């Protein structure tokens, strides 16, 4: 197949691969910010995404209120922003929910979960650049899927036919991100993410661990999120 040049040829296979593949009920919409927020993304991608990276972090999918609406993961949108300095066009999903609107670098909605991981890092490392010259973030699934009430669907619920061919090509985007950055390390950011890790990546020379998800779902997060995650990485050998 294709070389692949850099990340975003990587992202503008991954969208193609997932432009054929087709969700049913309880799907009701799929939201794919690879295209309606491609500048952004693609501005993450090049600016913080040259390699070679040490560590990857990698999350599940994006939330509603964070990469669905600056095409960041854990875009919270203060933080892309502030931080990162990206702020860029964003269009509406075709078939956009009432529930779950894009409205892009106008969003009010904070993400708390991306609001913690960018924050934490931010804390951590001061620039950008300290960050990225030895790590990067990215989604294992690009795609953000609603019922028809507009309720999210983590890709983990979806009907096995479905499940599988998704997988696939994330597990291939994911493969193709590995070989372009060379991490020593990859890290699943939550359990589900940590179990494709180790999935896509079995005969890779990386190691594959987990962090504790960020979101308020668990209670170790609300607590003291940013001292457990430093500890699982410091168990890790990983230094921030
Ligand atoms: O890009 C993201 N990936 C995730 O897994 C996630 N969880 C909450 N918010 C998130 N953003």
């Amino acid at each position: 197949g294709p070389h692949m040049t850099g990340l975003a040829a990587i992202s503008d296979a991954l969208a193609a691969d997932l432009a054929g593949l087709s969700f049913s009920s309880p799907v009701a919409h799929v939201y794919n910010p690879l295209l309606y927020a491609r500048e952004p993304h693609v501005a993450y991608l090049s600016r913080f995404g040259s390699p070679p990276k040490e560590v990857l972090f990698v999350g599940m999918n994006p939330g509603p209120w964070g990469m669905a609406q600056t095409g960041v993961p854990f875009g919270e949108v203060a933080v892309v922003t502030e931080w990162l300095g990206i702020n860029g066009t964003v269009t509406r999903p075709a078939g956009e929910h009432p529930k779950k609107r894009v409205d892009g670098f106008a969003c009010r909605r904070s993400e708390v979960s991306g609001r913690r991981l960018w924050g934490f890092i931010r804390e951590r490392f001061g620039t950008p650049e300290r960050f990225f010259a030895r790590f990067f973030v990215a989604n294992y699934c690009p795609l953000l899927f609603l019922t028809a009430e507009g309720g999210n669907i983590t890709p983990d619920k979806l009907r096995r036919g479905e499940q599988e061919p998704l997988f696939a090509a994330c597990d291939l985007a994911l493969r193709r991100t590995v070989v372009l950055l060379r991490p020593r390390v990859v890290i699943g950011v939550g359990a589900f993410a940590e179990a494709r890790c180790h999935e896509a990546l079995e005969g890779f020379d990386v190691e594959v661990g987990r962090i504790i998800h960020p979101s308020p779902a668990s209670p170790a997060a609300n607590r003291d999120w940013a001292g457990t995650a430093l500890r699982q990485l410091a168990e890790l050998g990983v230094d921030f």
